[PDB]
């Protein structure tokens, strides 16, 4: 299986998964995608200390429960998220400290684990451990401030409450490998498996953006820690822009590491995104596939002219004018400008540098003309494996009008069809 996401990533073993809102589970159009694309699910919020237990020794499940059924009955594994952190924690928890505070903490886990033993493929014990001050150190929480051990007290206390669950440290920015952040969890890790400490992987939240944005080294720091013998997980990823190179990027990152499990982005359309502005997941609001979706399910599947397959003819702009509202035709291929397309990051096709393909509407014979780029939907195209190229707004594939194949033939927007008028080659 190779047209979604979970399914193109379990043809090498993973996962892909998305988090889930309970809150949401009514939208049709949310479960629709949510249940089609991922295989792995991760509650937002449901699975937190203050939704699972909002008065001590008083545990509710409600939320959780219901996320990790919908998971379950639509064929999603559940990573728990999370057991033990300083942040979101009820009132009652946040008001303890010391002794008193680690027993609380230690009481959750087990209340937590205890009631879903073995139905979690993995936990993330810990998370936010570390500082962003660049010190490479723990974070002043009440949590940490019972003592520099209750990372590791976790862990066992994880261990010993499900087995089989694999007990994960999660955090952020420590994706970049030359930071002192990455090196302080990486050094609590590889201490943590030299002296027995239950810990089996390490999650990498992902959040990438202009602040902290992604670097290949990411790669290395991922075989890094691999190598330190535990599994490694991209888990609540997310990038400003959303751009389809370094989503692809991402994803290969995974793809070319053995330990490393699976992908899950941080939510299904950004409209659900707790980052909507950055519009940093792979579904836009009203559903639609964005250009970076059709990059990670083309990594998952295993990774100029635009030439027409059935014409033999090039994409090409009338006379190599750049007024806005020019219709496309195909012509005999050259050199010139008029017929070298740029896709870009934000699945664009641009011409002339400044100059956007651009469909004037969205249903059947819609014309594609160039008009001045501008980030519009209607501007935004997903080049898929099949040669085809559909647009983003409209959903309707780029098709030679009439089956032409001459000179002159005018471009517009209709029903994908995989006829020869439809496909395209870029060379
Ligand atoms: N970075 N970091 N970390 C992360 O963040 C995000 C989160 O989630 C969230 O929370 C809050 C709420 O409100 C929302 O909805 C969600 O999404 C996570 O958890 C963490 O880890």
């Amino acid at each position: 299986a190779e047209s979604t996401l979970g399914a193109a990533a379990a043809q090498s073993g993973r996962y892909f998964g998305t988090a889930i809102a309970s809150g949401k589970l009514g939208d049709s159009a949310y479960t629709t995608i949510a249940s089609r694309e991922f295989n792995m699910v991760t509650a937002e919020n449901e699975m937190k200390i203050d939704a699972t237990e909002p008065q001590r020794g008083q545990f509710n499940f409600s939320a959780g429960d219901r996320v990790y059924n919908w998971a379950v009955q639509n064929g999603k594994q559940v990573r728990g998220h999370t057991l033990a952190w300083h942040s979101q924690q009820p009132g009652w928890m946040q008001s303890l400290s010391g002794s008193t505070l680690r027993q609380a903490m230690i009481d959750h886990i087990n209340g937590v684990m205890g009631h879903y033993k073995g139905k979690i493929a993995q936990w993330d014990v810990v998370s936010h451990a570390f500082s962003d001050d660049g010190s490479g150190g723990r974070r002043d929480s009440n949590l940490q401030r019972t003592g520099n051990d209750w990372i590791e007290v976790a862990f066992r206390t994880a261990r010993a409450a499900d087995p089989a669950a694999k007990l994960c440290y999660n955090d952020y920015n420590i994706e970049n490998w030359t930071w002192a952040k990455t090196q302080g969890v990486y050094n609590m890790v590889r201490d943590f498996k030299q002296r027995g400490v239950p810990i089996d992987c390490v999650g990498f939240q992902s959040h990438f953006n202009s602040g902290s944005p992604y670097n290949s080294n990411f790669r290395t720091t991922l075989q890094n820690f691999a190598a330190l013998g535990v599994d490694v997980a991209i888990t609540e990823l997310d990038i400003q822009g959303a751009s389809s190179s370094t989503y692809a990027a991402v994803t290969n990152d995974c793809l070319a590491v053995s330990r490393c499990l699976g992908i899950t982005v941080w939510g299904v359309r950004d409209t659900d995104s707790w980052r909507s502005g950055d519009t940093p997941l792979l579904f836009n609001g009203d559903g639609s596939k964005k250009a970076a979706y059709t990059a990670v399910l083309n990594a998952l599947n295993g990774g100029g002219q635009i030439k027409g397959v059935g014409s033999g003819r090039c994409l090409d702009v009338p006379n190599a004018s750049t007024t806005d509202g020019t219709q496309v035709q195909l012509y005999d291929c050259h050199s010139a400008t008029n017929q070298q397309w740029t896709y870009t990051d934000a699945g664009e096709l641009r011409v002339y540098g400044d100059k956007c393909l651009d469909a004037a509407g969205t249903g059947n014979g819609t014309k594609v003309q160039i008009y001045s780029c501008w980030g519009g939907d209607n501007q935004k195209w997903r080049l898929n494996s099949d040669g085809s190229i559909v647009g983003v707004q409209s959903g309707l594939c780029l098709d030679a009008v009439g089956g032409g194949t001459a000179n002159g033939t005018l471009i517009q927007l209709y029903s994908c069809s995989n006829g020869s008028n439809q496909r395209w080659t870029r060379t």
